[PDB]
């Protein structure tokens, strides 16, 4: 029942929560999928992650004027990389606030990104503080420590059963951890394991290169990121 418009796939998991997927069309190789979140919060749309190009992003905003025809109030970018962060320009383009990592924001120039209008900052203990993230509404933003980046960071949908772990969770049946050129070996394991202790009750774990799984796939990537060390 998924619903394509333009370059853009759609699937609808829950009454108020679609994922978004776009795909990197990389030159003699497959395109390459990537997904993010869209969430209808009573009176507007809140969304995770740009797509891949700001093209591809303004396709994401129109699909929403047509299916939901709420305003979209911000989006959470989930760390400094062209999958999620590419498509900055079409959000700014069309108004949207838009939020990231402060760490994000100071790593963008550097990894060729567009810096959100807007820098959150995270606790010790992972939970974003909260007057760097107002008007949220069911989105908790937490921070599990560097793993797939040092950046990156994670979205419990609240009154859901759904957490999103972008790039830093993999699939449960995965092979391998996908691109960890700018990854932390280290530190990774225990980064995935927070994220699970952040969003305990979520039974539906979103991603950024597989289709939801349920939570081995977090059990799944931290016995991987183990073997890192
Ligand atoms: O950056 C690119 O051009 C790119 C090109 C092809 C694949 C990927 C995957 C990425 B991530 O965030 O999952 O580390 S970024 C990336
Ligand atoms: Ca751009
Ligand atoms: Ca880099
Ligand atoms: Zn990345
Ligand atoms: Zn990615």
């Amino acid at each position: 029942g998924d619903q394509r418009f333009g370059d853009l796939v759609f699937r609808q998991l829950a009454p108020n929560v679609w994922q978004h997927t776009s795909y990197l069309d990389m030159p003699g190789f497959g395109a390459v999928a990537s997904n993010g979140l869209i969430v209808r919060d009573g009176g507007r749309v809140l969304v995770v992650d740009t797509a891949w190009t700001d093209d591809q992003t303004a396709q994401i905003l129109n699909w929403i004027k047509q299916e939901i025809n709420l305003p979209v109030a911000l989006a959470v970018v989930t760390h400094a990389h062209q999958d999620k962060m590419g498509g900055m320009d079409a959000l700014h383009a069309a108004g949207i606030a838009t939020y990231a990592n402060a760490l994000s924001n100071q790593l963008a120039p550097q990894e060729g990104m567009v810096a959100a209008q807007h820098s959150l900052t995270f606790a010790a203990n992972g939970w974003v503080e909260p007057a760097t993230a107002p008007n949220f509404g069911p989105l908790k933003v937490f921070y599990p420590g560097p793993g797939h980046t040092s950046d990156n960071i994670t979205v419990g949908i609240d009154g859901t059963d759904i957490a999103f772990g972008g790039c830093l969770i993999k699939d449960s049946k995965a092979k391998s951890l996908g691109n960890l050129g700018d990854a932390d070996t280290e530190h990774y394991a225990a980064s995935a394991r927070a994220f699970g202790a952040a969003f305990p009750k979520a039974s539906m774990i979103v991603m950024s290169h597989s289709a939801p799984d349920s939570r081995a796939a977090i059990t799944h990537t931290a016995r991987m990121a183990d073997k890192l060390r």
